[PDB]
């Protein structure tokens, strides 16, 4: 058990092993800090209301065994997770340590423009990291260029687990969500990457739908057919009947290949998108895409999901996994 230090930044107490210092609050909270016994800058986050309720204390627990699951370099990990707490019954506060990466995607897309290598090194990186958290059978959900942290080597890592980047179906609560819902957001950031804007800048929630809408066409026949609801159903019809695009004419000049891919990530039918594993297979990754390299994830034993426990079942839980934290080499 290291020694711990109190301080307070903005309006808040913080209490830390004494190897991590300067603080300096960044945006629960979070602070920068220096890794004195690593020598390396990191991103340590307090955990606002931990155990609040037993819907928080669920979500603290699932965010902790999520996070100590992800062993990956395009994805983010745990460098450290404490508590100042010894025992359980004092335990109240969870801290989580990773790497501070200095900047991120649309940092990065604001300022410069990409090339064709860029964007295939990018979404490479994205896609490879998403083939890993789909291997351990999680949906990430929310994929965005401030999700996505980024090196002076343009080397990228996911953050995570707006709306210009959420699949329609989300949007629509479709419920039983598949993981092409982030393949969708995929498709976003690529489009926003290779022509320097945002593809669907919608105002609202409406508005977001209708900009979809327009770029890939009123849902087909074949889509039609699998909308329960007379509902949803009608309205549609009743829609201003859209024709498809051709991505060959908005991404005007882009690599063809690109365009290919984008075509088959920008699908409507959820059941009709490509697949992070098969992304990587396309020919517009060919300088980069190497099977051997690309892992997927351990058994990710996520039956904790389906059970309705108390606040304290959650939280010992919660302690367990702080102490059997072992951080990485
Ligand atoms: C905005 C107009 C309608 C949007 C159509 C979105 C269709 C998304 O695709 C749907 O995904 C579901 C998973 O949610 C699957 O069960 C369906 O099989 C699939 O068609």
């Amino acid at each position: 058990r290291p020694t711990f230090y109190r301080q307070e930044l903005n309006k808040t107490i913080w209490e830390v092993p004494e190897r991590y210092q300067n603080l300096s609050p960044v945006g629960g909270s979070v602070c920068a800090a220096f890794d004195t016994k690593t020598g390396l800058r990191v991103a340590v986050k307090k955990l606002s209301r931990p155990f609040q309720s037993i819907i928080h204390a669920k979500r603290t627990y699932r965010e902790l065994r999520l996070l100590k699951h992800m062993k990956h370099e395009n994805v983010i990990g745990l460098l450290d997770v404490f508590t100042p707490a010894r025992s359980l019954e004092e335990f109240n506060d969870v801290y989580l340590v990773t790497h501070l990466m200095g900047a991120d995607l649309n940092n990065i897309v604001k300022c410069q423009k990409l090339t064709d290598d860029h964007v295939q090194f990018l979404i490479y990186q994205i896609l490879r990291g998403l083939k890993y958290i789909h291997s351990a059978d999680i949906i990430h959900r929310d994929l965005k260029p401030s999700n996505l942290a980024v090196n002076e080597d343009c080397e990228l890592k996911i953050l995570d687990f707006t709306r210009w980047y959420r699949a329609p179906e989300i949007m629509l609560n479709w419920m039983h969500y598949n993981q092409t819902v982030d393949i969708w957001s995929v498709g976003c950031i690529m489009a926003e990457l290779l022509t320097g804007r945002t593809l669907f800048p919608g105002t609202d929630h409406i508005d977001q739908l209708k900009l979809i809408l327009r770029l890939v066409g009123t849902p087909g026949a074949e889509l039609l057919k699998k909308i329960s609801s007379e509902s949803a159903r009608n309205y549609i019809q009743s829609l201003t009947q859209m024709p498809k695009m051709n991505f060959a004419n908005v991404f005007i000049g882009a690599n063809p290949l690109a365009v290919d891919l984008l075509e088959k990530m920008l699908v409507l039918d959820s059941d009709k998108r490509i697949t992070a594993a098969q992304a990587l297979a396309h020919a517009y990754f060919a300088q980069y895409h190497d099977p051997d390299d690309e892992p997927v994830a351990d058994p990710y034993d996520q039956s904790f999901e389906s059970r309705d426990l108390l606040i304290d079942e959650w939280k010992s839980l919660t302690y367990d996994e702080v102490i059997s934290f072992v951080p990485p080499p």
